[PDB]
């Protein structure tokens, strides 16, 4: 299984360092599918204020995190994210026109819960920022990947996704 | 004197990749007073939205940024700014009790233009958060640094230096 130091192998990689004590604050999140290795998501939180929220995310080869959202909560557009590649490569779908032939799918046992499928391709540098209350699905590539949020406000408890079997307790 | 290939190749150090085109875009700071590798900034902007930005700074060995703070705007308390150390050490002074004893002081003919002196050192995964409106300056280890900047929306313009002799367009 994912463990917290395996994970911190990742941020290894990309040259981030966090201390033993950050190693043990890291989220492993499987969202109830019972699948971690193939639909799942892991990372540090750096800060979370009442303004502003950066993450440090790891995803292991070819791992899926499942599509959501991030709704207006307490009366904003909701949570509007930049996520930049730090290593390895993401492939990330967001709202937007269908790209005809995307380089990855979802799982086939789950593909009925991810709707769109505007491919942008992220390599280490590469950048992208997510509107609000959009929904969005991502998947690294064989060397897994390391990917830096950097937000408004999180409030993950909030967060809608597509698949109606992922609970609040999920996230 | 300084270039931008001199900051990206700190920003190496740290195992951060920028594309060309965002070498391209670091901003150098000498702040007007001459003497850029004493007194400067140096710096690229990922990310600056209407609620959030992330920043990467680089501090030379022994460079330091002279005091500012960033007051309200629009009715705000000012940026909050959340200061990560990558690489090297720097040492951070905000408001606050003073140290009795600093580990560095500042340039020695601009001293008297120093007025917070309560003393927090980083060294890589070190993180604070300086509060809104609030002064502060640092200084880099013999090393230099390379140090995330994760805040609130990000008005240069606005901020306020305790050097009289700092103008807004230095800035
Ligand atoms: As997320
Ligand atoms: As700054
Ligand atoms: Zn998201
Ligand atoms: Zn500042």
């Amino acid at each position: 299984g994912i463990t917290k130091e395996e994970v911190n192998s990742y941020y290894q990689k990309a040259g981030i360092v966090l201390t033993d004590e950050e190693v043990d604050q890291i989220q492993l999140m499987d969202y109830g599918l019972g699948k971690e290795r193939k639909v799942g998501l892991q990372l540090f939180v750096y800060v979370n204020t009442d303004r502003y929220c950066s993450k440090e995310l790891v995803l292991f080869p070819g791992q899926t995190c499942p599509e959501h959202r991030h709704p207006p909560v307490d009366g904003q557009e909701g949570k509007q994210e930049t996520f930049r590649c730090r290593y390895g490569k993401v492939y990330l779908y967001v709202e937007g026109e269908k790209t005809p032939l995307p380089k990855v799918l979802p799982p086939q046992e789950d593909r009925e819960h991810y709707t769109v499928w505007h491919e942008i391709e992220l390599e280490p540098g590469g950048q992208y920022t997510i509107p609000p209350n959009t929904k969005h699905w991502f998947q690294a590539g064989e060397e897994g990947a390391v990917v830096t949020e950097m937000s408004s406000t999180s409030t993950d408890k909030h967060d809608i996704f597509t698949d109606p079997r992922i609970l609040e307790h999920h996230h």
